[PDB]
């Protein structure tokens, strides 16, 4: 277009550039106010989040969620400085609050798991169903908890593994607890032949678990004919003992019922088969 | 810039400050204000909810909802004092709800799970499918329910088992529950060989299930072949007892069973087999 | 800040809350105004609802979605009150609106499934594809329907046991109703040996089904080979019975098939193999 | 606050009331004319839906989605009569809009699910890709359609079973049609010993395929060895029939071929196993 | 409320009618004309959309995508034209876009995975994965597709099946191909005695597929020994094949395999087994 | 209503439409006007989309991404014509954009998997996981790579087999390559009979692989027994091979293992089994 | 219509376009200030994200972050700038925000997974529950760490494998650390006849862990009978060490196992079955 898109309208037009110098004064100021309120902002929000986790600290606030809020607080206000310093630079005030919505809202699309484990952390803390030290299973990896960090939890299984499992995942399944309860219940299932005695195996069972002294006495102590099975009798013994004692009277129970059987003539039965026989 | 970045606009220039004194107070006068609002204001939102929890806890409203209610109406009316006091400031008072709306999102979606949870313990509680003490399965896992807690429940297992499920989760799944119903059905599975008598096996049943004062006999009392099967003949027999005495009828008639089946000469099968031999 | 922050600004300043006493009778005034307008419009809002839910109830509409949209009418009456009442106190009505809005998206946070359940029971209710008394299938659970409640059904399963499943799982997955139709089918696969005469076990089998009584004569009787099993030729039999006797004539016909078949010398055969020997 | 909340407030302050008469007869009105405005719009959107789903389904549009948007104007009617009445009174319309706006949402993620089913329904019964009375499978149920209504189709298996499943989880998996093709192919999988000589076979079941008259024999028609079993040389046979006569073929075919195998001396074989012999 | 509610009021109190004629006559003639402006606009519509509809046709567009946007532009323009009505009714266009924006979320709602298919089938035509009559695999099912509609696909099973599949579905699972390919590779696992010859095996397996004239020399053709099973030394045998002879490839080799096995003495095992006496 | 419904009022009333010719030639000059700007604002919108993909291709930005960002600018450029005629329509500008948001909104309802995986594919192509000619495993379907386009990404099976996979399931799962590493490790598991000499074995093993020439002897090489199984001791072999001869070194090394095992009289044992006889 | 679509409007009309010189003048000279605008806020953009990228590296930040914040500033002013530019041009300012929000939304849609995958990676480094070179499982897959990168992590499974996953999925799932704990656990399972004396069995267990230099004899040795097999005594071994050990400890006391119970005439079972004779 002729000289329209030449140094007529670049490096000033000489002139003209020149003749806007106070509109350029003007908006450097306006600039430089917009970068100073940016920073004061910055600090003030600095100093509020200190002063407010401090002050949530002191009225018996979990640490956790004390911080959360300090940050929230801190954000929203150097959203509201960024709000203000715009405003300043003239940009009508609603497209940036627009920008810094959709900013924000992809930074929650961004984070979404990571904070739901945040609150199932703190939702997991404040209401300790499993506390380091005890031993849980967490859908279907169990161990024992070693602690529980704000996004996740450290647990060492029986074999010395580590395992780490997010917490939102701990709230949605069920947490399955074996050291709550200072009693658990051990179950043995024994298979004998079928000529087998009845009476002398429960007889023999029933002495058995009576001479155990881990063994509650004053709890259940079921001996009793379980289901017929495919090629042996199944009997069922159920005995309650201290949670600290669970396996060692398992094995202690196993190696003596074996004991027992043996002397007494009761046979554990190798899977019967019947054979009839043709000629072809 | 020359002098434009130095103390000619830094350390109050001066004068600069000197005559800009009278807006600092104004703006200190300002912040003033409205801190004495946020701090008024979160003054009264505690006592508000206070006292609309006390008052509608009286109309025979359960605990768990009127305290969520009563924290929403707190929440609110520190939401408006900040809306107040930051229009005091001059933050343009739409700035300021989008960004405590943005929070508010965030927030919910970090709850989301736990808040769910909240609300299907608000259902069980209130409409009661089971109660402390009733055994019931919630999904795979079955046990003694102890206590409803507001975001979880926790449950024993009949062998020492500590089971705690979240409250979502239950009302999603299925609410098996074994003991509402005071009577219940057994069911025996009863293999015999192919070659024994069913007259006989059917009058022996029918005697052992009519010596057994705890079956109920106005309740159907089935005893009939059920299924051809493949090394054994199957019968089925369904009676019908309290539930307390379900696994004591169990276990009784199923040792009578045995001996009478092992005094009449009626066979229990090991798995069948036909060889045919062939020499190679 | 020397005497700003002391008995200069607090206790009133001793004439500055004096000086101030007509603007605070103002608010005074009207937050008795807000309160009054809040009563007003609890009580007009209750009201309004019995009338609604009166009046709807009479043009043969449910009760239960007649109860939730006059529960409906009655929230959104009380909204309007607060909305009002906050305008009488000056909240700029938007702040108002949007936090409002914001504890009804938690509302409908906490809801989703419980009010889907509550459609999904509304839809059942009046579609009834079951209702209460007859046996069906939910998705793997079978059992007679109880009752049908606004957010869950109760039905009870064959062997006794009581089974709550919520509304909104029951029209996602598919509804199997064992007793909507009159009349349905068994079927018997009965294995025989591969030297028995097809001829003969087939004219048997039309024999025992012949002579049923509860066998709908005038429906497909099928009686044929099906498949050649690896240890048993297998056959087919399917017959059609009212649905009240299905069980009974299976049973019935079951044992006849076992009777005949031991009389005309047809044998069930155990599972086969044949073995060739070496010697090593 | 000695007199400010006793008569001389309550009770019209014995005044107070009657200065005020004249805006009491003004709110009067203006919630009789409300009132009238409501009245009037129900009737005139009443009037209007009916009208418009009569005009469209002259309009060779179906009768579900006809009245489904019928529906739609009707409540979009009241929606506006609401407006303009809260709006009349007051209330800005602003939060009028914004309630009603929740109210909807609340609504829409009740019915979600039964909305979704209702357009799958509607897009079953426009595209026709099963009709009534013939047998097709829909994801793991199969059976005969009885029909398809706006919510659910009930559809009823071979052995009389009555199954009613969601159109919307129809249109999601697959639509398995048994009876859209005139023709479809039987599959015989015969085990023969492995010293059976192969062509002798091929010959019989070429034999036994020819002498059906109801084997298309203008397709294909493939006898040949198809793998070779741990026990079992394995014959595929695949023919084509009309699927009215695909199930007799299928079983004339097979008890063809066991007389056939049973009269040329081709045995079937039994489960083989090579044992050999160490003395211990 | 005395007269408020008699004639006074009702029956247009005989001369208020009379009054307000000028404003009842004002109302028709704007109802009139919002009626004659609903017309005007859906008749411009109907002729806009199919223009455009017409016109991008014309420039290589697929009918498909055409329609769709042809039928969004017609929504789109019947929109403003309701707006345009209903706002000189005087509903103030506020409330009229927020319930048409409602009814579109709620039609949104209801389509969902219906417009998903409908994009998805767009896609699968303007890429062709695959096309009419070539034979593939949409994730566990297999078949020559028929033809590719809108929203669903149409296949035939190789049985005679007739499988309708929502596009959705296919485009978010695999793709499997089975006639992309014109070469494609036979794989056989033979089983031999232990005290086979592997040398002898392996010449044999390498005669019998140089004499296949249908298998590809020019191709990896491997005749190696694979694993060494439980009962019986597997070789496998991979050979490469034009698509259309594959099957015939197939049985033609396992047969001639079988035979030239019998030849040379090589043994096909039976599941060998090894025994041990012992007496008791 | 009398003659207000007749010509009066239709067909122009004869006066009525040519009092009213300035409006109508009015409101013909805006649509005019609104068409000429819909019609350049296409062509400019269409102009600037290609100069700014060309300016992105020059700027080192992949094709796919730039074609996308063009398509995005001229869509947004076509909304921005469509909004500015209607204006000069004149439809409040405020509905206009209200209805193309919701078209958009249905629009990436639609999309949304196909977006997804648009956004997968660039990733892919930008990190290179995989490339064309690269054997690897994508979730359970393993072949050779031949393309990534833009949607989706073709691969060829061993075996000549076509699969299509959706670039979006791609990122979702794992990518398994084994292509990546110049070296890989076989694994071989030798079952050998309990009465063999475990330093013979362990010794001709090793022999066997310390003569292979194609497995790396500076990696490691082991050669231990594993695990005492039901009827064999199972020995583990693992060598380090370049991922070419992978599969000749498996094949090669499994039958000298043979042939040497045969040589040296170390026996494959069959499954064992364990009889004791008794006489009934 | 007459002369309104031809020269009288097109080409300018002659004069029309002469008359509307100025106009032209001023849109042109807007275009070039919203393009000089665009091209500043482009360059300001880069200059800006450019610095505050280094100016957070500084203040120990992590770089993945730092650069996504940095992006998202230079995204953020050239919505900015695009905003000011459209607005000079004249296009109301809010359909621009819209437009652009559209496509934001599209974004997000697109993106999702993606930026989810790059906060997991963020999370992973932080926390660092695995490193490189350190053996973990990821949820099935298990191998050693070689990077994380922003989006996945590839890890070397121990056969030379190289396996991608996203981090996404890794922060969703279980994280099992097999290196954290420098102490693992052994476990050995051993099956010996029933009639093999106990004590003997133990205490040559005993001795062969006692001999062992590499377990851990400060911590638990277990050997006891774990539970009474089918066909075998089964005993449980338990011995801790050091993770590097752990494979060669488990071989070596393996083969000792093996090695003294061969000479101490301890015999491994074999599958015992039971066999009884009969005659037919």
């Amino acid at each position: 277009m002729e000289d329209l898109n030449v140094v007529d309208s670049i490096n000033g037009a000489g002139s003209w550039l020149v003749a806007n110098q106070a509109l350029l004064l003007s908006y450097a100021v306006n600039i430089v106010a917009a970068l100073a309120i940016i920073i004061v902002g910055l600090i003030i929000a600095r100093m509020i989040s200190n002063a407010v986790n401090r002050l949530m600290i002191s009225r018996k606030i979990d640490a956790t969620v004390a911080d959360f809020l300090s940050a929230l607080v801190r954000y929203g206000i150097i959203a509201f400085t960024l709000i203000a310093a715009l405003g300043r630079v003239g940009v009508q005030t609603a497209s940036v609050i627009a920008v810094l919505g959709a900013a924000g809202l992809a930074v929650g699309l961004a984070l979404q798991g990571s904070l739901s484990n945040l609150a199932a952390g703190v939702l997991l803390v404040m209401f300790r169903p499993f506390r380091a030290g005890e031993y849980v299973d967490l859908g279907g990896v169990a161990g024992t908890v070693l602690s529980v960090q704000i996004f996740s939890t450290t647990m060492r299984t029986a074999d010395g593994k580590i395992i780490v499992i997010p917490n939102g995942k701990i709230i949605a399944g069920n947490i399955i607890n074996f050291s709550r309860e200072p009693v658990r219940r051990n179950e043995f299932i024994i298979g004998v032949a079928y000529d087998s005695d009845i009476d002398q195996v429960k007889q023999i069972l029933t002495n058995i678990i009576q001479s155990e002294d881990r063994i509650l006495k004053d709890r259940e102590m079921t001996v009793r004919l379980n289901e017929l099975g495919a090629s042996s009798i199944n009997f069922v013994v159920r005995v309650w003992s201290n949670s600290g004692d669970l396996q060692n009277v398992y094995w202690d129970v196993l190696e003596r019922i074996k004991r027992e059987f043996d002397a007494a003539g009761i046979s554990f039965p190798y899977p019967q088969m019947d054979v009839n026989f043709k000629r072809v």
